[PDB]
């Protein structure tokens, strides 16, 4: 889906990213939508328009949607559903003091509605934590920006021992052998959990990104956060199995989110 660039409006700056500015507009004057403006440079374009086409087909209320992008000028634009309470970690850190605690598994329970619809899709995040995650005006948390971690050129983001690669949501097979897979994605959604339990904390706040490695490496998990009751920690401690294969699949940690909403 090709956007006419002439259905924007461009209303307000929302910050920048990996890939340059970020606007708030709307199209065709009613939807509210936000809109990345590709930084010449920033981006893999003819990788990343050559594979668009399956990024326009993944649907889901979880995941953020898609609107559509334009290409016909520079700077590309990618289009996409507005979320008015912007990333989750700032939400989180923002809302700490009034989370209960099932609110809390909901948000856990949306996210991993989204990643289970991608999985079933064979479509790898790659780059999943609250910072990638966005929150509407009601409070429902969804998925952003699945799969653009492909298209980065930067030398930092893409290296596994540059400053901005995502190390601290990475599981060994990541950090030593590039090996992504739908069980990477399980590992950083673990963390995503603790991310959310923790009401915001830094994942191993203060180590170092190759400290980080070094330790999980050698099995060291992120700690029970004070809010999780030990079902969830058993929950999110499941994707952080050494070993790729013994690690859920979002399916079945759906399943386990269920269950413990419906103990509760
Ligand atoms: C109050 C409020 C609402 C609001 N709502 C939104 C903000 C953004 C948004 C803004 C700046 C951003 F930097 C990013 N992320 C990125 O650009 C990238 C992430 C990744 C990229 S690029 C390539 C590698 C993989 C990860 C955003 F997603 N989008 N959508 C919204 O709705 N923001 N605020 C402040």
């Amino acid at each position: 889906w090709e956007i006419d660039p002439k259905d924007l409006t461009f209303l307000k700056e929302l910050g920048t990213g990996q890939f340059g500015v970020v606007k708030y507009g709307k199209w065709r004057g009613q939807y509210d939508v936000a809109i990345k403006m590709i930084k010449e440079g920033s981006m893999s374009e003819d990788e990343f328009i050559e594979e668009a086409k399956v990024m326009m087909n993944l649907s889901h209320e979880k995941l953020v949607q898609l609107y559509g992008v334009c290409t016909k000028q520079r700077p590309i634009f990618i289009i996409t559903e507005y979320m008015a309470n912007g990333c989750l970690l700032n939400y989180l850190r923002e809302m700490r003091h009034r989370f209960q605690t099932q609110q809390l598994l909901e948000m856990c329970k949306d996210v991993c509605e989204a990643m289970e619809y991608l999985e079933s899709k064979q479509f790898l995040h790659r780059d999943l934590a609250a910072r990638n995650c966005l929150v509407n005006d009601q409070g429902v948390v969804k998925v952003s920006d699945f799969g653009l971690s492909r298209y980065v050129l930067d030398d930092e983001y893409t290296s596994s021992v540059g400053s901005k690669f995502p190390v601290r949501w990475s599981p060994p097979e990541v950090l030593m052998y590039s090996k992504f897979s739908s069980k990477s994605d399980i590992w950083a959604f673990g963390v995503l959990m603790w991310e959310i339990y923790s009401l915001g904390k830094m994942p191993y706040e203060r180590f170092t990104n190759s400290e980080t490695a070094e330790h999980i490496a050698q099995g060291l998990r992120l700690y029970r956060p004070h809010l999780a009751s030990e079902k969830v920690y058993t929950i999110m401690y499941s994707c952080w199995h050494e070993k790729a294969d013994e690690r859920p699949t979002f399916k079945i940690l759906l399943s386990n989110i269920l269950d413990v909403m419906d103990e509760n």
